[PDB]
DNA sequence: AATAAGCGGAAGTGGG
DNA sequence: TCCCACTTCCGCTTA
């Protein structure tokens, strides 16, 4: 199955969720949620992954934190902002 | 308070 | 066996 990181990056490509998610600067990899909108989004990754519950953007950006060691995904000092390692956007590319 | 978000340990589930 | 890659639940903290 995708990864999570790979869906939020295949997402940024196709725009098919702008008002849940833009890049803030492409070329470094940052991204930010929609407050008002991103419960959309989340809802949508527990649906492609078969979960048992319903997912929440919560448990999304839980799981997202466990990326900060490894790198591929770290977040950012602003409020819903995250920033892909140049590892992730070279590869995707 | 109400609302929202951040921090992150610990235990549970998936598919090797 | 035992790690992958999250998922789920909980309690605390900050704005
Ligand atoms: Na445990
Ligand atoms: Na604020």
């Amino acid at each position: 199955k995708i990864r999570l990181y790979q869906f939020l990056l295949d997402l940024l490509r196709s725009g098919d969720m702008k008002d849940s998610i833009w890049w803030v600067d492409k070329d470094k990899g940052t991204f930010q949620f929609s407050s008002k909108h991103k419960e959309a989004l989340a809802h949508r990754w527990g649906i492609q992954k078969g979960n048992r519950k319903k997912m929440t953007y919560q448990k999304m950006a839980r799981a997202l934190r466990n990326y900060g060691k490894t790198g591929e995904v770290k977040k950012v000092k602003k409020k819903l902002t995250y920033q892909f390692s140049g590892e992730v956007l070279g590869r995707g590319g």
